[PDB]
């Protein structure tokens, strides 16, 4: 059912419908000769959509624009992306030049800008303290604290109960970490807890890379990261 990495050839884009006006967009890309999926969020808001992170470059993410108008035809008018990495900011000129809005939390801008990645152009205000949300159109944003990256963020939509968690969460298949050159393992299961906390209704759980599943997600990613810590 849920599009997989095999299914993929990096350049298309697949939507997948998880409820009334929520999709998830799925798309692969090349790094270090190895092939990896991508997830993004898509939310119906009366006659738009808001866009939660791009498809991991400038050619997916135009992939990922035609697939929208094709699948679902409704304008993307705003477009939040929740951490400063490629796969995230990737292709946010390609979303600027089609008239989106982007958006990212200052510290995703200021990380972006010293990356050499893609700048959101507009700031999310009100997200710079752990726990902090804020509403954006159909979503509540959520900063939980630095995990898999120090400005990662999370998205909640309540009508759907639909938690995205970004690439701070993990999907099941994933028992070993993965880019962590940006993460702070020391506070990484404090900031899951937080996520947790704040949203234990969650129903459906979309990792940054993977297979969705349900609020275990979260005591997987931990173990997971619990283990990297504990590296010998
Ligand atoms: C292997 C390179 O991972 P990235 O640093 O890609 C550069 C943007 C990471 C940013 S979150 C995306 C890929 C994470 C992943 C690792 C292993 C399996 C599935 C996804
Ligand atoms: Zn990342
Ligand atoms: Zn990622
Ligand atoms: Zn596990």
């Amino acid at each position: 059912e849920y599009p997989t990495v095999s299914e993929i050839p990096v350049g298309e884009v697949r939507l997948y419908q998880i409820a009334d006006g929520v999709w998830s967009h799925i798309a692969t890309q090349s790094f270090d000769g190895a092939v990896y999926p991508s997830n993004g969020l898509i939310v119906r808001d009366g006659d738009e959509l808001l866009l939660i992170d791009t498809a991991w470059g400038a050619k997916n993410t135009a992939a990922l624009l035609a697939e929208i108008e094709k699948q679902i035809g409704l304008p993307v008018t705003r477009a939040v992306s929740t951490h400063f990495h490629d796969d995230r900011v990737g292709g946010v000129d390609v979303l600027r030049a089609a008239g989106v809005a982007t958006y990212a939390s200052p510290s995703t801008r200021r990380l972006a800008e010293v990356e050499g990645n893609e700048i959101p152009t507009h700031s999310l205000e009100g997200l710079s303290s752990s726990g902090d949300a804020v509403r954006f159109g159909p979503v509540e944003l959520f900063y939980p604290g630095a995990a898999h990256s120090t400005d990662n963020l999370v998205v909640y939509v309540p009508s759907a109960s639909v938690l995205y968690g970004g690439c701070a969460i993990y999907e099941l298949s994933r028992t070993s970490a993965g880019n962590v050159a940006d993460a702070d393992l020391a506070e990484w299961p404090t900031s899951i807890e937080r996520i947790q906390q704040h949203y234990p209704e969650a129903q459906f759980v979309i990792p940054g890379h993977g297979l969705p599943g349900g609020l275990d997600l979260l005591k997987h990613t931990t173990n997971v990261v619990k283990a990297h810590t504990n590296r010998s």
